[PDB]
Protein backbone atom coordinates (compact mmCIF):
# COMPACT_ATOMS: atom_id res chain seq x y z
CA UNK A 1 0.00 0.00 0.00
CA UNK A 2 1.17 3.30 -1.21
CA UNK A 3 -1.87 5.41 -0.30
CA UNK A 4 -4.11 5.27 2.66
CA UNK A 5 -7.93 4.52 0.95
CA UNK A 6 -9.36 5.77 4.26
CA UNK A 7 -7.75 9.70 3.33
CA UNK A 8 -9.02 9.30 -0.24
CA UNK A 9 -11.77 11.62 -0.54
CA UNK A 10 -15.88 10.38 -1.56
CA UNK A 11 -17.19 12.55 -4.35
CA UNK A 12 -20.83 13.32 -3.02
CA UNK A 13 -21.94 13.29 -6.79
CA UNK A 14 -22.45 9.33 -6.34
CA UNK A 15 -25.59 9.69 -3.57
CA UNK A 16 -28.14 7.58 -4.50
CA UNK A 17 -31.91 7.58 -2.77
CA UNK A 18 -31.63 4.50 -1.36
CA UNK A 19 -35.72 3.99 -1.12
CA UNK A 20 -35.51 4.18 -5.82
CA UNK A 21 -33.70 0.76 -5.00
CA UNK A 22 -35.01 -3.16 -5.46
CA UNK A 23 -33.36 -5.54 -4.26
CA UNK A 24 -33.21 -8.95 -5.75
CA UNK A 25 -31.52 -12.14 -5.37
CA UNK A 26 -27.61 -12.27 -4.03
CA UNK A 27 -25.07 -12.75 -6.34
CA UNK A 28 -22.30 -13.32 -3.82
CA UNK A 29 -21.99 -13.34 0.29
CA UNK A 30 -19.52 -14.09 2.72
CA UNK A 31 -19.64 -14.00 6.52
CA UNK A 32 -19.72 -10.10 7.28
CA UNK A 33 -20.94 -8.86 2.85
CA UNK A 34 -23.01 -9.46 0.31
CA UNK A 35 -23.55 -8.64 -3.47
CA UNK A 36 -27.17 -8.23 -4.84
CA UNK A 37 -28.92 -7.25 -8.15
CA UNK A 38 -30.91 -4.59 -7.65
CA UNK A 39 -33.23 -2.39 -9.97
CA UNK A 40 -31.99 0.99 -9.36
CA UNK A 41 -34.76 3.81 -10.54
CA UNK A 42 -33.64 7.47 -11.97
CA UNK A 43 -30.15 6.57 -12.27
CA UNK A 44 -31.18 6.83 -15.92
CA UNK A 45 -31.78 10.65 -17.41
CA UNK A 46 -34.88 9.53 -18.32
CA UNK A 47 -37.56 7.57 -16.79
CA UNK A 48 -36.12 4.32 -17.04
CA UNK A 49 -35.11 1.82 -14.30
CA UNK A 50 -31.98 -0.33 -14.88
CA UNK A 51 -30.02 -3.92 -13.64
CA UNK A 52 -27.30 -2.39 -11.00
CA UNK A 53 -25.57 -4.66 -8.29
CA UNK A 54 -24.99 -3.49 -4.86
CA UNK A 55 -23.05 -4.42 -2.09
CA UNK A 56 -23.46 -4.45 1.71
CA UNK A 57 -22.89 -5.21 4.81
CA UNK A 58 -24.87 -8.26 7.05
CA UNK A 59 -25.86 -7.83 10.54
CA UNK A 60 -22.83 -9.98 11.13
CA UNK A 61 -20.06 -7.02 10.28
CA UNK A 62 -18.05 -5.05 12.93
CA UNK A 63 -16.16 -1.56 13.04
CA UNK A 64 -13.49 -2.90 10.64
CA UNK A 65 -15.64 -3.97 7.89
CA UNK A 66 -18.13 -0.87 8.14
CA UNK A 67 -14.32 1.19 7.77
CA UNK A 68 -13.48 -1.17 4.71
CA UNK A 69 -16.63 -0.93 2.90
CA UNK A 70 -16.15 3.36 3.19
CA UNK A 71 -12.57 2.65 2.40
CA UNK A 72 -13.22 0.61 -0.70
CA UNK A 73 -15.99 3.44 -1.93
CA UNK A 74 -13.78 5.97 -1.76
CA UNK A 75 -11.20 4.03 -3.95
CA UNK A 76 -13.89 3.71 -6.26
CA UNK A 77 -14.49 7.17 -6.71
CA UNK A 78 -11.31 8.09 -6.46
CA UNK A 79 -10.39 5.56 -9.14
CA UNK A 80 -13.39 7.30 -11.93
CA UNK A 81 -14.51 5.35 -14.49
CA UNK A 82 -12.62 2.71 -16.78
CA UNK A 83 -13.39 0.46 -19.34
CA UNK A 84 -11.54 -2.68 -17.79
CA UNK A 85 -12.60 -1.93 -14.28
CA UNK A 86 -15.99 -2.24 -13.06
CA UNK A 87 -17.47 1.37 -12.71
CA UNK A 88 -19.05 2.96 -9.75
CA UNK A 89 -22.45 4.18 -10.45
CA UNK A 90 -23.66 5.34 -7.03
CA UNK A 91 -23.94 4.74 -3.52
CA UNK A 92 -26.00 5.51 -0.26
CA UNK A 93 -23.80 6.66 2.64
CA UNK A 94 -26.90 8.78 4.84
CA UNK A 95 -30.22 7.42 6.11
CA UNK A 96 -28.65 3.87 7.13
CA UNK A 97 -26.10 1.26 6.29
CA UNK A 98 -23.87 1.67 3.45
CA UNK A 99 -24.43 0.76 0.00
CA UNK A 100 -22.27 0.28 -2.80
CA UNK A 101 -23.75 0.43 -6.91
CA UNK A 102 -21.98 -0.77 -9.35
CA UNK A 103 -22.63 -2.23 -12.99
CA UNK A 104 -24.07 -5.37 -13.37
CA UNK A 105 -22.32 -7.74 -15.78
CA UNK A 106 -24.05 -10.47 -17.32
CA UNK A 107 -21.97 -13.10 -17.46
CA UNK A 108 -20.74 -13.26 -14.08
CA UNK A 109 -17.10 -14.41 -12.94
CA UNK A 110 -14.60 -15.26 -15.41
CA UNK A 111 -13.90 -18.52 -13.38
CA UNK A 112 -17.10 -20.08 -13.43
CA UNK A 113 -17.20 -18.70 -16.84
CA UNK A 114 -14.20 -20.53 -18.10
CA UNK A 115 -15.01 -24.14 -15.92
CA UNK A 116 -18.77 -23.94 -17.62
CA UNK A 117 -17.17 -23.31 -21.20
CA UNK A 118 -14.16 -25.56 -20.87
CA UNK A 119 -15.85 -28.86 -22.69
CA UNK A 120 -16.68 -26.60 -25.51
CA UNK A 121 -13.13 -24.94 -25.80
CA UNK A 122 -12.12 -24.19 -29.92
CA UNK A 123 -8.16 -23.31 -30.36
CA UNK A 124 -9.19 -22.31 -33.35
CA UNK A 125 -20.78 -19.64 -35.13
CA UNK A 126 -24.02 -18.99 -33.33
CA UNK A 127 -22.50 -21.68 -30.86
CA UNK A 128 -20.50 -19.03 -28.95
CA UNK A 129 -17.80 -21.01 -28.26
CA UNK A 130 -14.81 -19.99 -26.20
CA UNK A 131 -11.57 -19.75 -28.68
CA UNK A 132 -8.08 -18.33 -28.40
CA UNK A 133 -8.55 -15.44 -29.39
CA UNK A 134 -11.46 -14.88 -26.44
CA UNK A 135 -8.66 -16.14 -24.25
CA UNK A 136 -5.63 -13.33 -25.42
CA UNK A 137 -8.35 -10.64 -25.54
CA UNK A 138 -8.94 -11.63 -21.87
CA UNK A 139 -5.63 -11.49 -21.06
CA UNK A 140 -4.99 -7.91 -22.63
CA UNK A 141 -8.12 -6.20 -21.16
CA UNK A 142 -6.94 -7.29 -17.81
CA UNK A 143 -3.68 -6.33 -17.95
CA UNK A 144 -4.71 -3.09 -19.46
CA UNK A 145 -6.86 -2.52 -16.21
CA UNK A 146 -4.08 -3.42 -14.16
CA UNK A 147 -2.07 -0.63 -16.00
CA UNK A 148 -4.46 1.81 -15.28
CA UNK A 149 -4.49 0.22 -11.15
CA UNK A 150 -1.11 0.85 -11.18
CA UNK A 151 -1.33 4.10 -12.30
CA UNK A 152 -3.30 5.76 -10.05
CA UNK A 153 -0.97 4.11 -7.16
CA UNK A 154 -3.35 0.80 -6.28
CA UNK A 155 -2.07 -2.47 -5.18
CA UNK A 156 -5.53 -4.78 -6.25
CA UNK A 157 -3.83 -7.69 -3.50
CA UNK A 158 -6.32 -10.28 -4.73
CA UNK A 159 -5.74 -10.93 -8.82
CA UNK A 160 -7.45 -14.00 -9.96
CA UNK A 161 -10.26 -14.93 -12.47
CA UNK A 162 -12.70 -15.17 -9.91
CA UNK A 163 -12.13 -11.09 -9.52
CA UNK A 164 -13.03 -11.07 -12.94
CA UNK A 165 -15.98 -10.17 -14.33
CA UNK A 166 -17.53 -10.53 -18.15
CA UNK A 167 -19.96 -8.34 -19.13
CA UNK A 168 -21.84 -7.10 -22.81
CA UNK A 169 -19.45 -8.12 -25.64
CA UNK A 170 -16.67 -10.49 -24.09
CA UNK A 171 -15.67 -7.07 -22.26
CA UNK A 172 -13.86 -8.23 -18.75
CA UNK A 173 -14.08 -6.14 -15.63
CA UNK A 174 -11.63 -6.22 -12.74
CA UNK A 175 -13.68 -6.43 -9.14
CA UNK A 176 -12.60 -6.90 -5.88
CA UNK A 177 -15.50 -9.63 -4.11
CA UNK A 178 -13.83 -8.63 -0.50
CA UNK A 179 -16.22 -9.42 2.19
CA UNK A 180 -18.93 -10.53 -0.13
CA UNK A 181 -16.81 -13.63 -1.15
CA UNK A 182 -17.06 -16.97 1.94
CA UNK A 183 -13.34 -17.51 1.96
CA UNK A 184 -13.93 -19.36 5.30
CA UNK A 185 -15.32 -22.48 2.71
CA UNK A 186 -13.03 -21.20 -0.17
CA UNK A 187 -10.20 -23.60 -0.61
CA UNK A 188 -8.32 -21.12 -3.26
CA UNK A 189 -7.89 -19.33 0.47
CA UNK A 190 -5.65 -20.54 3.00
CA UNK A 191 -5.39 -20.11 7.04
CA UNK A 192 -1.84 -18.40 7.38
CA UNK A 193 -1.13 -16.87 10.52
CA UNK A 194 -4.80 -15.11 11.92
CA UNK A 195 -5.52 -14.69 8.17
CA UNK A 196 -7.49 -16.66 5.15
CA UNK A 197 -4.93 -16.19 2.61
CA UNK A 198 -5.27 -16.60 -1.53
CA UNK A 199 -1.53 -18.06 -1.10
CA UNK A 200 -1.16 -20.02 -4.74
CA UNK A 201 -1.52 -16.35 -6.17
CA UNK A 202 0.57 -14.73 -4.04
CA UNK A 203 4.77 -13.44 -4.66
CA UNK A 204 6.98 -15.02 -2.26
CA UNK A 205 7.73 -11.24 -0.76
CA UNK A 206 4.08 -11.21 -0.08
CA UNK A 207 3.90 -14.61 1.77
CA UNK A 208 7.09 -14.28 3.82
CA UNK A 209 6.70 -10.64 4.27
CA UNK A 210 3.30 -9.62 4.43
CA UNK A 211 4.86 -6.91 1.20
CA UNK A 212 2.14 -5.81 -1.64
CA UNK A 213 3.37 -3.78 -4.09
CA UNK A 214 2.92 -3.40 -8.05
CA UNK A 215 5.47 -6.00 -8.59
CA UNK A 216 3.53 -8.68 -6.47
CA UNK A 217 0.08 -7.98 -8.36
CA UNK A 218 1.89 -8.66 -11.66
CA UNK A 219 2.51 -12.68 -9.57
CA UNK A 220 -0.70 -12.72 -9.52
CA UNK A 221 -1.17 -11.36 -12.59
CA UNK A 222 0.99 -14.45 -13.94
CA UNK A 223 -1.07 -17.31 -11.87
CA UNK A 224 -4.11 -15.68 -13.41
CA UNK A 225 -2.55 -16.22 -16.88
CA UNK A 226 -2.28 -20.05 -15.31
CA UNK A 227 -5.81 -20.11 -14.79
CA UNK A 228 -7.39 -18.77 -18.13
CA UNK A 229 -5.13 -20.89 -20.39
CA UNK A 230 -5.77 -24.15 -18.77
CA UNK A 231 -9.43 -23.22 -18.66
CA UNK A 232 -10.03 -22.42 -15.10
CA UNK A 233 -8.19 -24.93 -13.27
CA UNK A 234 -6.89 -24.18 -9.66
CA UNK A 235 -3.24 -23.18 -9.72
CA UNK A 236 0.00 -25.87 -8.55
CA UNK A 237 -2.38 -28.84 -9.65
CA UNK A 238 -2.43 -32.04 -6.66
CA UNK A 239 -0.17 -29.56 -4.58
CA UNK A 240 -1.68 -29.08 -0.99
CA UNK A 241 -0.38 -25.53 0.47
CA UNK A 242 2.07 -26.76 3.16
CA UNK A 243 5.33 -26.70 4.47
CA UNK A 244 7.10 -28.45 1.34
CA UNK A 245 4.63 -25.59 -0.96
CA UNK A 246 6.61 -22.93 0.64
CA UNK A 247 10.08 -24.54 0.46
CA UNK A 248 9.41 -25.08 -3.29
CA UNK A 249 7.86 -21.66 -4.18
CA UNK A 250 11.53 -19.92 -2.59
CA UNK A 251 14.16 -22.96 -4.07
CA UNK A 252 12.47 -21.79 -7.70
CA UNK A 253 9.76 -24.43 -8.71
CA UNK A 254 7.08 -22.76 -10.85
CA UNK A 255 4.55 -24.07 -12.82
CA UNK A 256 4.54 -25.52 -16.46
CA UNK A 257 2.75 -24.46 -19.14
CA UNK A 258 -0.83 -25.14 -19.22
CA UNK A 259 -2.37 -26.97 -22.12
CA UNK A 260 -3.73 -24.25 -24.14
CA UNK A 261 -0.93 -21.24 -23.30
CA UNK A 262 0.41 -20.06 -26.35
CA UNK A 263 4.66 -20.01 -26.01
CA UNK A 264 4.66 -16.03 -26.08
CA UNK A 265 1.67 -16.26 -22.71
CA UNK A 266 4.26 -19.02 -20.98
CA UNK A 267 7.01 -16.45 -20.85
CA UNK A 268 4.85 -13.91 -19.97
CA UNK A 269 4.65 -16.51 -16.49
CA UNK A 270 7.81 -17.35 -16.46
CA UNK A 271 8.84 -13.36 -16.10
CA UNK A 272 5.72 -12.63 -13.94
CA UNK A 273 7.32 -15.35 -11.66
CA UNK A 274 10.42 -14.01 -11.63
CA UNK A 275 12.16 -14.50 -7.55
CA UNK A 276 13.17 -10.93 -7.93
CA UNK A 277 10.33 -8.54 -8.20
CA UNK A 278 12.89 -6.00 -10.26
CA UNK A 279 13.06 -8.12 -12.68
CA UNK A 280 9.20 -8.86 -13.01
CA UNK A 281 7.58 -6.81 -16.05
CA UNK A 282 5.16 -3.94 -15.35
CA UNK A 283 1.77 -4.46 -16.41
CA UNK A 284 2.23 -1.40 -19.03
CA UNK A 285 4.88 -3.82 -20.74
CA UNK A 286 2.34 -6.91 -20.54
CA UNK A 287 -0.26 -4.57 -22.17
CA UNK A 288 2.63 -3.98 -25.21
CA UNK A 289 3.60 -7.56 -25.23
CA UNK A 290 -0.07 -9.05 -25.58
CA UNK A 291 -0.93 -6.25 -28.22
CA UNK A 292 2.29 -7.16 -30.57
CA UNK A 293 0.50 -10.84 -29.91
CA UNK A 294 -2.91 -10.18 -31.07
CA UNK A 295 -1.33 -7.85 -34.24
CA UNK A 296 0.55 -10.96 -35.53
CA UNK A 297 -2.38 -13.61 -34.91
C1 LIG B 1 -23.95 -15.88 -15.05
O1 LIG B 1 -23.69 -14.74 -14.25
C2 LIG B 1 -24.87 -14.01 -13.92
C3 LIG B 1 -24.47 -12.71 -13.32
O2 LIG B 1 -23.79 -12.96 -12.08
C4 LIG B 1 -23.17 -11.90 -11.46
C5 LIG B 1 -22.54 -12.22 -10.26
C6 LIG B 1 -21.90 -11.22 -9.59
F1 LIG B 1 -21.30 -11.53 -8.42
C7 LIG B 1 -21.83 -9.88 -10.04
C8 LIG B 1 -21.18 -8.75 -9.42
N1 LIG B 1 -20.52 -8.91 -8.24
C9 LIG B 1 -19.65 -7.97 -7.68
C10 LIG B 1 -18.31 -8.23 -7.44
C11 LIG B 1 -17.50 -7.25 -6.88
C12 LIG B 1 -18.03 -6.00 -6.57
N2 LIG B 1 -17.29 -4.92 -6.03
C13 LIG B 1 -16.10 -4.48 -6.52
O3 LIG B 1 -15.47 -5.08 -7.38
C14 LIG B 1 -15.57 -3.21 -5.88
N3 LIG B 1 -14.15 -3.05 -6.14
C15 LIG B 1 -13.51 -2.84 -7.30
C16 LIG B 1 -12.19 -2.77 -6.99
C17 LIG B 1 -10.96 -2.54 -7.86
C18 LIG B 1 -11.09 -1.26 -8.62
C19 LIG B 1 -10.70 -3.70 -8.82
N4 LIG B 1 -12.07 -2.95 -5.65
N5 LIG B 1 -13.27 -3.12 -5.13
C20 LIG B 1 -19.36 -5.73 -6.83
C21 LIG B 1 -20.17 -6.71 -7.38
N6 LIG B 1 -21.20 -7.53 -9.99
C22 LIG B 1 -21.86 -7.41 -11.15
N7 LIG B 1 -22.50 -8.33 -11.83
C23 LIG B 1 -22.49 -9.59 -11.28
C24 LIG B 1 -23.15 -10.62 -11.97
CL1 LIG C 1 -26.04 -12.04 9.15
CL1 LIG D 1 -22.23 -0.10 6.93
Amino acid sequence: SYIDPTQLPYDHKWEFPRNRLSFGKTLGAGAFGKVVEATAQGLIKSDAAMTVAVKMLKPSAHSTEREALMSELKVLSYLGNHENIVNLLGACTHGGPTLVITEYCCYGDLLNFLRRKRDEFVPYLYKDFLTLEHLLSFSYQVAKGMAFLASKNCIHRDLAARNILLTHGNITKICDFGLARDIKNDSNYVDKGNARLPVKWMAPESIFNSVYTFESDVWSYGIFLWELFSLGSSPYPGMPVDSKFYKMIKEGFRMSSPEYAPAEMYDIMKTCWDADPDKRPTFKQIVQDIEKQISES
